[PDB]
Formats: structure tokens, C-alpha cells, sequence
């Protein structure tokens, strides 16, 4: 039915585009016409101005997304930000303290509900527009199904538009009207046995074969890739912006946003690059999102990377992704994660990369434009 989206400014879902549409759906909007009231919430809930750079604040936005947040298809694994990993995924350049929404039930004083938003420069087919990323939607367990996500999403559309922004970005595995595009994860073992027992891998090949298989050489392609510094970020800015320009989709970074995007956060973001006669031209990210392993008597957390952004000029980029495992592998990763976006998807099978069953679909709000297969993806959402 899409009785919520089909009022919104997103294409229904028999809508298709060609080239030659990159427009909003609603342009000339107007911020002096924007509703200046909150959305009336139900009795007994009330918005919450979540401050992330407060212990306790950004602990609640924990507590709620660590409990309530997305699950596997098979209800198994939970997604597990941490509450450093909030702060770096919330505070990015030019961040806006009234994009971070929570909803608490006033009687228990206990946040139910958060939704968040951070600005970006996205370009689409070639047309750069000031956005709003859009992330973390999450509704208490025991208040689904009753209409909070619409409240959620329509509320800070209200606030991105008092900020003159009329145009947002975000991902999801669920379908809505309508994705961009679609891009399914996969997934590349490191701890095997471990993978095995909580069934995340399967077995037929058995468990020693398994491991061989799988089985990592401890030395680099690219001997001097080594963590990125303060001094790379010019040169991590240039090479990773440059190669951006191929792509359908992608971010358009400041220097200011490379420095918070790559510098190296323990357990958050790591960033390695080749310098080589002064220049940086190399380059491989990837952040840390464990996942809650829900009723297992031996594993309580799955350690997973998840590729961000890899740029190579000195090797292939099969050379380049072994190098992203093996970095992932020394850093205590069980599992090394990526979608089919850029030119990962080349080498997913010499690598032994396992095809995942889920996939992640990236969506414009008010933006009509053509869709496009996931290796003219050029964004990596957190
Ligand atoms: C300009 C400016 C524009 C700014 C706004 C742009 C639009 C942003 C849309 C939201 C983007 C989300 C990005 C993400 O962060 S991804 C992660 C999703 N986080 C989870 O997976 C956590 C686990 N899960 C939950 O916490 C809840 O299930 C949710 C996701 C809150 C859903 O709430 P529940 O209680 O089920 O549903 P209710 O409150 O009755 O609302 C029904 C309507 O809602 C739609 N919907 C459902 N999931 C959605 C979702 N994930 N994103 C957007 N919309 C969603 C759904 O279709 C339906 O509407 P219809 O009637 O079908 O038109
Ligand atoms: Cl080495």
C-alpha cells in the first residue's frame, strides 16, 4: 500500500526515469513556509534533544539502538554500534544538534524512539546538491506497528528544511519507493571456525578444510601500507576525490570531512595508505560494527569489518582488497564485509568473498532521476 510514502515526494513504485531526468520532484520550496510546530506525538511522548556529545545522552541512544535496532532476516545477529562509534558517525563537519531526535515515554523518562540526520554534499549523476543523510531510525521493540516511523521521518524532514535542505539520502534493507539502487552485501571469513558455530558459515567440506581454505598469508601486496596520519589528509583528500568523479552516486568531501571520515579511531574507522615519493596513492578503509549474537552460550559478539572506501594506483585492485582483509585479519576482525558497490564486486570470487542473502538499497528523497546497477555506487553509508 505505501500509505505513508506514496504523500511523500519519493517515485512510486512503477515509476522509471531516463538520463535525462535529475530534478527534484518539488523545487522552489520555501523555508518561511515550513511548519514552524513540532509533530504532535501521542499522549504520554514527548521529542527529546538528544545531545551525543553528552555521556548520558549518547549512552540512551545506545542502550535503545543496541536493544531495538536492525536485525538479520533470521533474527540472529544484532547490530551493534558502539557508543564511540555514535559520536564519530554523528558529529561530522557542520553536524546540527537539532538532527539528533529522540522520543521518550514521559512516565518512565526511558528514550523509545530516535531518528538522525547529518549534512553532505551528495552528487548525483553528475549534479551536486546539499542533502541531508538520513540514519538510525529506530522504534522500540514493543511500539512497533504503531505509525512512530512516519511521525520520526516527517519530523526531521521539517527540521532539514528549516535548514534550507530539501533533499535527503539513506539506505535500507527493507524496499521502499523506490531505490536508486541495490547492492547486495558479501562476506569474506577470517575466523572460520568461530563463523561455523554460530552458524553464520555452514559447513558439508569440513571443519579443517574450511580453515585451510580461508587461510590468510600474513604479508602485504603493498609492503608500506601503514595507518593513516594528520600529515595524509591532503593527499587521501585528492586521491579518493578524484576517484569518486566516475561514480553515479557519491559524496562530495571537504578536507575537513576526509580528516573525520579516515583519520584512524580505534575499534571505529581504520585507514591505511601507501605514500610513495611524497604522494598518496594507495589507500584502504574500513570501519568496526559488531553484531550481538543473540543466544549463544559461547559468543556473545561477531567482530566484523565492513570495507568503506579502497583506491589503488600502484596495484590491482584484487592486490589492493587481499590487503584490506589481511589489515582487517591483524586488527582482531572475524569476518570482512562489502557490498557489490565500485569495483568491489570484480573481485569477490578470487578472493572467496561468500554472496550474503541480504542487500542494502540506497534512496533519494525528492530527487527523480534513473536507477543504476550497484557498481555506479560511489557512497558507502555507515
Ligand atoms: C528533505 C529531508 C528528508 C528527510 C527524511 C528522508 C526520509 C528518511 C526515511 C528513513 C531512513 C531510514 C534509514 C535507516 O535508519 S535504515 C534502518 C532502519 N531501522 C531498523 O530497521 C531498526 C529496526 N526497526 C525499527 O526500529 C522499526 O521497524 C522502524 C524501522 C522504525 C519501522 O517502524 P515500525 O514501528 O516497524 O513501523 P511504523 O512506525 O508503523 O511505520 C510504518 C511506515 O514506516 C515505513 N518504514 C518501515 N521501515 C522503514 C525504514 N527503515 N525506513 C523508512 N521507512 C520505513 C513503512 O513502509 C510504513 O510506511 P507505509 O505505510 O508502508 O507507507
Ligand atoms: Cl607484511
Amino acid at each position: 500500500d505505501y500509505k505513508f510514502w506514496y504523500t511523500q515526494p519519493v517515485p512510486k513504485i512503477n515509476d522509471e526515469f531516463n538520463e535525462s531526468v535529475n530534478e527534484p520532484f518539488i523545487s522552489d520550496n520555501k523555508v518561511e513556509d515550513v511548519r514552524k510546530d513540532e509533530y504532535k506525538l501521542p499522549p504520554g511522548y514527548s521529542w527529546y534533544v538528544c545531545d551525543v556529545k553528552d555521556e548520558k545522552d549518547r549512552s540512551e541512544i545506545y542502550t535503545l539502538l543496541t536493544d531495538n535496532y536492525v536485525e538479520d532476516d533470521d533474527n540472529i545477529f544484532r547490530f551493534n554500534y558502539s557508543a564511540e562509534f555514535l559520536l564519530w558517525a554523528l558529529t561530522s563537519p557542520n553536524y546540527l544538534k537539532t538532527w539528533h531526535i529522540g522520543v521518550k515515554y514521559d512516565a518512565s523518562n526511558k528514550l523509545i524512539g530516535f531518528i538522525s540526520a547529518i549534512p553532505t554534499d551528495i552528487c548525483i549523476h553528475k549534479r551536486t546538491i546539499k542533502m541531508a543523510e538520513v540514519n538510525f531510525l529506530c522504534v522500540h521493540k514493543t511500539l512497533r506497528s504503531k505509525r512512530l516511523a512516519p511521525v520520526l521521518i516527517k519530523e526531521i524532514t521539517r527540521r532539514i528544511n528549516l535548514e534550507n535542505i530539501w533533499q535527503a539520502i539513506y539506505t535500507a534493507g527493507v524496499y521502499l519507493p523506490k531505490p536508486v539502487s541495490d547492492a547486495r552485501y558479501y562476506h569474506r571469513s577470517i575466523n572460520v571456525k568461530k563463523l561455523i558455530e554460530i552458524g553464520f558459515s555452514s559447513l558439508n567440506l569440513t571443519m579443517s578444510r574450511a580453515i585451510k581454505l580461508y587461510r590468510v598469508e600474513d604479508t602485504l601486496n603493498i609492503k608500506n601500507m601503514r595507518l593513516m596520519k594528520k600529515k595524509d589528509v591532503e593527499g587521501v583528500h585528492k586521491l579518493l576525490g578524484s576517484y569518486l568523479e566516475q561514480f553515479n552516486l557519491y559524496a562530495v568531501f571537504t578536507k575537513e570531512e576526509i580528516a573525520h571520515w579516515f583519520l584512524p579511531i580505534e575499534n571505529v574507522i581504520y585507514t591505511y595508505v601507501n605514500e610513495e615519493n611524497g604522494k598518496i596513492k594507495d589507500m584502504i578503509s574500513f570501519y568496526s560494527l559488531p553484531s550481538q549474537i543473540l543466544g549463544n552460550d559461547k559468543y556473545s559478539t561477531l567482530n566484523a569489518a565492513y570495507s568503506f572506501y579502497n583506491v589503488t594506483t600502484t596495484a590491482t585492485f584484487k592486490q589492493l582488497m587481499q590487503d584490506a582483509i589481511l589489515l582487517a585479519k591483524r586488527n582482531n576482525f572475524d569476518v570482512f564485509n562489502a557490498l557489490e558497490v565500485m569495483q568491489n564486486k570484480s573481485v569477490f570470487e578470487d578472493l572467496k568473498f561468500g554472496e550474503g542473502d541480504e542487500s542494502l538499497k540506497y534512496y533519494l528523497y525528492n530527487w527523480k532521476c534513473a536507477s543504476f546497477a550497484p557498481a555506479h555506487v560511489g557512497i558507502v553509508l555507515l
